[PDB]
């Protein structure tokens, strides 16, 4: 069978919240079976945890916030990729702050630690979620929609106008084991021109060259320049993974983003969970015969 999958050690990260500029210490814990992903606010007492689903998002106002009463874990999106991407269905993410650490902005340094720790294959099936029916979100313009499907497979157009795309769209398939070579490694991207504004929301206050690709009118800031030619896009993707991992199984299906955002991205979630007859849980009690496969653990 597809087995369920947990971390064989414990994780620890230090790093800064791309938001808040706080320092956070992140620790990933082993978990048992049908877990799923549960983030835990270690600096509380007591100890306040937000399992990783679409019911606890909060705000989606420049990254997928979960909320329980007044107290927050913010940008789970590019961590839960990271966990989505390796197949990971079980773990306790403890965090000594608000917000998880942005690290060089990508997955890589997660996907980095996760498999240097390696994985530990647990005696009970993984249950997937199969799109059945076509589910789509309209917010005007942009636009979120899931199709059936036979594998994983994430498409994305930014759509708007900025000298430095020289459109950038891309459709990747995720059935077999491209996530850490294709997307894993896409940094997020802020611009010049919004820094002001977001600074005076709180927002962006430990953004820079260091976590993110800094975009100025013609030119990206960066000294080292891009890592893909489509790395914009490419994390647009990376961001959709993680979002959608908020249905806290695997995805047997196809997800197509025009302009879409966190906002958007769990509007479909709502919607579908809502949709009865368009999805359902499967299981696969033999490998072979199923329509996704995953990395040696
Ligand atoms: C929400 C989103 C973007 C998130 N970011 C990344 C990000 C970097 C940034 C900056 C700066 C800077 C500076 C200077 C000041 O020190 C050095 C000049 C601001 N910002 C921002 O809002 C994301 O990836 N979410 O996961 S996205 C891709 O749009 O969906
Ligand atoms: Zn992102």
């Amino acid at each position: 069978m597809i087995k369920q999958r947990t971390l064989k050690n414990i994780i620890r990260a230090t790093g800064v919240g791309l938001h808040s500029g706080e320092k956070v210490y992140l620790t990933l814990k082993p978990a048992p079976v049908d877990t799923g992903i549960v983030f835990s606010r270690t600096d509380l007492d007591p100890v306040v945890e937000i399992p990783a689903r679409a019911e606890n998002v909060g705000e989606t106002t420049m990254s997928t916030t979960l909320v329980k009463g007044d107290v927050k874990v913010d940008t789970v999106e590019h961590l839960l990729s990271a966990m989505a991407g390796l197949g990971i269905d079980n773990a306790y993410v403890e965090l000594s702050a608000s917000e998880v650490p942005i690290m060089d902005g990508s997955a890589g340094p997660f996907v980095f630690l996760i498999q240097s720790a390696g994985l530990q294959e647990q005696e009970a099936a993984k249950k997937f979620i199969r799109i059945k029916r076509e589910v789509s979100v309209e917010e005007g313009d942009k636009r979120a929609v899931f199709v059936p499907f036979d594998g994983f497979k994430v498409s994305f157009e930014i759509d708007f106008d900025h000298p430095v795309f020289r459109t950038q769209q891309a459709s990747v398939d995720f059935s077999s084991t491209s996530f850490v070579k294709e997307v894993s490694r896409a940094r997020t991207f802020g611009f010049m021109r919004d820094i002001e504004y977001l600074r005076s929301q709180n927002l962006a206050l430990g953004g820079s060259v260091e976590n993110a690709i800094v975009v100025d009118e013609n030119r990206v800031l960066n000294e080292d320049g891009l890592r893909y030619e489509d790395e914009f896009v490419k994390h647009k993707i990376l961001d959709a993974i993680g979002d959608l991992y908020l249905l806290g199984n695997s995805l047997i299906g196809e997800f197509r983003g025009f302009k879409s955002g966190h906002a958007l991205n769990n509007q479909l979630l709502r919607t579908l969970i809502a949709d009865k007859d368009a999805w359902e849980v499967v299981t696969f009690e033999d490998a072979r015969t199923a329509p996704i496969s995953y990395m040696r653990p």
